C-alpha cells in the first residue's frame, strides 16, 4: 500500500508538469503574449 | 492517516475527469491541437 | 517516509486551489460565468 500511495502522489507530480503545459497552450492560445 | 492519504489521493484523481471535461471544452472552443 | 507522503498530499491540495485559479483566469480570458 506504501508504494503503490507512492506511484499514484508520482502519477501528482508528472499530471501536475503536464497540466501546469496545458495552462500556460491554453493561456498563451488565448493570446496573454 | 495511510488510508484517510489513499481516499483523500482518491478524490486528486476524481478531479483529473472534471479537469481533463474542462481543459478538452476549452481547447476543442479553440478548435485546437 | 510518511511525514515527507504527507507533505508531497499538501502540495495535491495546494495545486488542485492554484490550478482551480488557472482555470476561471481562463474562463475570465474567455469572457465568461
Amino acid at each position: 500500500r506504501m508504494k503503490x500511495i507512492e506511484d499514484k502522489l508520482e502519477e501528482x507530480l508528472s499530471k501536475x508538469y503536464h497540466i501546469e503545459n496545458e495552462l500556460a497552450r491554453i493561456k498563451k492560445l488565448l493570446g496573454e503574449r
